[PDB]
C-alpha cells in the first residue's frame, strides 16, 4: 500500500479486476497509481 513495486502494484488491481476482489482495494490500488502518474499503465482512459 504504501511502499511497493509498480509490477506488484500493478499486479494487485490487475489481478483483483480478475478475481473481482472488492472495489475498495481496486480503487485503493487505482488510487495510488492514479496519483503514481502511472494511470496509463492500467486500463483506464487518462
Amino acid at each position: 500500500m504504501r511502499k511497493l513495486s509498480d509490477e506488484l502494484l500493478i499486479e494487485s488491481y490487475f489481478k483483483a479486476t480478475e478475481m473481482n476482489l472488492n472495489r475498495d482495494f481496486i480503487e485503493l490500488i487505482e488510487n495510488e497509481i492514479k496519483r503514481r502518474s502511472l494511470g496509463h499503465i492500467i486500463s483506464v482512459s487518462s
